[PDB]
């Protein structure tokens, strides 16, 4: 049991942005680091060539430095008892 409590990165609000903008919805577990089944509406998690999905030793972080039209939608994450609610209303000025 480590006392390294990370700053709460588990977003839970509705924020908008532009196309190619930088959206950030990361989930960090500082307790019984349980695997969390995360999914976004429109973005399918692959390797890393498309979006910037990295796997942290502790939890996982959904870094998307290009919030686009196809990235707009609702984000639902089911963590060990905790959850993330991040609604991104992105714009389409680019492509």
């Amino acid at each position: 049991m480590k006392m390294m409590f990370a700053k709460e990165q588990s977003v839970h609000n509705e924020v908008q942005a532009e196309a190619g903008a930088s959206a950030m919805l990361s989930c960090e577990v500082a307790q019984a680091q349980t695997e969390v089944t995360w999914y976004k509406d429109g973005k399918k998690l692959s390797s890393s060539s498309k979006v910037g999905m990295e796997v942290k030793g502790c939890t996982r972080r959904l870094v998307l430095p290009q919030a686009g039209k196809a990235d707009a939608g609702e984000y639902s994450c089911e963590a060990g008892g905790q959850r993330v609610s991040f609604h991104l209303h992105i714009t389409e000025p680019l492509e």
